[PDB]
């Protein structure tokens, strides 16, 4: 059932959610996956129809930017996904998953669900900042608004993204600063947890949301504890000019790297 569902997603995380979805059904949404395997390779947009996704509403029932995506896929991937989420549990940088059988329609099928995410990946970001289009720039507004940056009033202006007609454009970009820096150092957590669990992936933008966590373990094969390795080029180099566009280390100038404390001299 369409609720049955629902009440099972929200599972023991005590949380009231909308579903951005129809009736226990895929959300088919437009992304901007990092992809490379047998067939497609690149950073482009693609379109993602495995995550039904429901969005959390907090106190006075706002919808707010935490979503729990409940990505369905085949057994095998079900049980390699919670063994390797299961040796990189501890981590901090690792979204809650809950992994669960469900009644759909004539068999169990099985949903690994993640808690607690938000709405769009670092990728998105990257992408939109990257491949940016003055007249169709709809998933960096809604960016730059979900997070305070500026006020949705900004995107009034007659050039609100002109670096030469509005250098005030960059303060609103380096208000993403401080959610970029911390992405950074949560990698280098997660990064860590895999090393020490000796795990070897490909860690892409576009399996890391906003807020840092990492929540995807498709293609993460398992070896020797201590002796895993995480491959990042395609991670640090994507996110390249990111780290300058919105000045993600200018936190580094403060001391003890607070950004309330005062300057360093
Ligand atoms: C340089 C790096 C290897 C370093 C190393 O320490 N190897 C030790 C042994 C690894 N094992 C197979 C045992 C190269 C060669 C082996 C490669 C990965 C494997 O295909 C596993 C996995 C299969 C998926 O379908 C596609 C992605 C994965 C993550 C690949 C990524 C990357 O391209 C690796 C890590
Ligand atoms: N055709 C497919 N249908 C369903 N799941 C797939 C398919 N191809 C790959 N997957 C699984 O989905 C993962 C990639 O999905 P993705 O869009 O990144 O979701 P997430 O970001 O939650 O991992 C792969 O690691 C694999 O386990
Ligand atoms: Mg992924």
């Amino acid at each position: 059932d369409a609720q049955s569902f629902l009440n099972r997603v929200c599972g023991v995380s005590a949380a009231r959610l909308t579903p951005c979805g129809t009736g226990t059904s895929t959300d088919v949404v437009y992304r901007a996956f990092d992809i490379y395997n047998d067939k497609v390779a690149g950073f482009a947009k693609f379109l993602k129809t495995n995550c039904c996704r429901f969005q959390e509403k907090d106190e006075d029932d706002n919808l707010i930017d935490s979503y729990f995506v409940v990505k369905r896929h085949t057994f095998s991937n079900y049980q390699h996904e919670e063994t390797i989420y299961n040796l990189l549990k501890d981590c901090p940088a690792v979204a809650k998953h809950d992994f669960f059988k469900f009644r759909i329609d004539g068999d169990m099928v099985p949903h690994i669900s993640r808690q607690r995410l938000t709405k769009y990946t670092m990728a998105d970001l990257v992408y939109a900042l990257r491949h940016f289009d003055e007249g169709n720039c709809d998933t960096l507004k809604e960016i730059l608004v979900t997070y305070n940056c500026c006020d949705d009033d900004y995107f009034n202006k007659k050039d609100w993204y002109d670096f030469v007609e509005n250098p005030d454009i960059l303060r609103v970009y380096a208000n993403l600063g401080e959610r970029v820096r911390q992405a950074l150092l949560k990698t280098v957590q997660f990064c860590d947890a895999m090393r020490n669990a000796g795990i070897v992936g490909v860690l892409t933008l576009d399996n890391q949301d906003l807020n840092g966590n990492w929540y995807d373990f498709g293609d993460f094969i398992q070896t020797t504890p201590g002796s895993g390795v995480p491959v990042v080029d395609s991670y640090y180099s994507l996110l390249m000019p990111i780290l300058t566009l919105t000045r993600a280390l200018t936190a580094e100038s403060h001391v003890d790297t607070d950004l309330t404390k005062p300057y360093i001299k």
